[PDB]
């Protein structure tokens, strides 16, 4: 799995071991090994949402399955939660794109998952 | 709506007033809520079209709906004439990826649109 | 075809050339002319890769057509290979998302490519 987070929040509002948390939380929402989770955070950007340039986050969480309608919302409450507790972004600005991949469109280790 | 545009031109040449431009006029042609447009400018990139480091950008639109050939087209003519006036990017140095996001697969506010 | 990387290789270690060499074997891998192809390389970024943050990369390819099971198999190898020999990451640390475009939901010159 690949998560990316891209935030106008300061790179200093990071708190060290988010990318560790986001690692072990994802691992056990996914139930794959956290050796697979890969994670992605761009602070500091230039962004809106609504207009309003108040702290917000624009994501992506991409897996070969472990997507689909219960799975996302159950992602979203996790993740969202993260956001608000760390980043102190509102829930009500914050995107996630969630993305069921096929593992002969995911690349690595010179080859695909298929 | 998100809207994403990676570019090299640099971040002093983003005029002021660019985010709620694009917030504003991507209401109008998706129809909408402006409250639920998603806007993301980066500059300053490391990127080549056409093996050509002359401006150039690299974006993409997803929605819940409102992606089509027809819609498609006149976003492309709206959003190329925004970074043409706007960012002095010629249109034929710009690709939009557009994606139709099914709104099982969008978390918002701790759930998601389905 | 639009090609991304994101990594936490610094930007010192990008070496002089390297978006031509994206372009210039992407032409050859997908068969487009590379006038077409589009790269970008974000370095410098905040990302863990099962855990750890020596060297990885968070990659995509779009393309309209030219996307299959044995076709991204070797766009992994080559993609994986320039990533190791450039930027010395372990193809280990290497995801690459491959998506195929329609022609009508790519935007490029105030229209798309239907």
């Amino acid at each position: 799995p690949m998560f990316i987070v891209n935030t106008n929040v300061p790179r200093a509002s990071v708190p060290d071991g988010f990318l560790s948390e986001l690692t072990q939380q994802l691992a056990q929402a996914t139930g794959k090994p956290p050796q697979y989770i890969a994670v992605h955070v761009v602070p500091d950007q230039l962004m809106a949402f609504g207009g309003s340039s108040e702290p917000c986050a624009l994501c992506s969480l991409h897996s070969i399955g472990k997507i689909g309608g219960a799975q996302n919302r159950s992602y979203s409450k996790l993740l969202c939660g993260l956001l608000a507790e760390r980043l102190r972004i509102s829930p009500d600005r914050v995107y996630i794109n969630y993305g069921d991949m096929n593992a002969a469109n995911v690349g690595w280790n010179n080859s695909t998952f298929a």
